[PDB]
């Protein structure tokens, strides 16, 4: 994917387009309960990367979470969900790599750049979930 700056997906993006959200939500053990309210909601996405420091809030006008790493390290991860799982992130080939573990269970997010549009990507087993989010200027 190029060599991108991780300076490039920073900023405030709003969701425009999900697709598969509901059968990923799923495969992570969310109930429905939750799956409704989770795919009814257009969350705001802000990224923050200074040099390694990330930061990512997940913010909605009913729920926010947000998460504090250092690049190539692992961390405690509470997500929207309610899992702790063993995350790390890091930046590799111009994409932002959210690798999760947890309870032997593994989930990868990632992030990156195109046509403008940042293009979140979650993957857990065969269940592929991919959502748009566009720069709120
Ligand atoms: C009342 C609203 C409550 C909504 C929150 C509840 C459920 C959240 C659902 C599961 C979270 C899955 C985590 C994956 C998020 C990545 C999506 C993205 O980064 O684009």
């Amino acid at each position: 994917n190029a060599m991108a700056t991780v300076q490039q997906l920073e900023g405030r993006w709003r969701l425009v387009d999900s697709k598969g959200f509901d059968e990923y939500m799923k495969e992570l053990g969310v109930g429905i309960a939750l799956r409704k309210m989770g795919a009814m909601a257009k969350p705001d996405c802000i990224i923050t990367c200074d040099g390694k420091n990330l930061t990512i809030k997940t913010e909605s006008t009913l729920k926010t979470t947000q998460f504090s790493c250092t690049l190539g390290e692992k961390f405690e991860e509470t997500t929207a969900d309610g899992r702790k799982t063993q995350t790390v992130c890091n930046f590799t080939d111009g994409a932002l790599v959210q690798h999760q573990e947890w309870d032997g269970k593994e989930s990868t997010i990632t992030r990156k750049l195109k046509d403008g549009k940042l293009v979140v990507e979650c993957v857990m087993n065969n269940v592929t979930c991919t959502r748009i989010y566009e720069k709120v200027e």
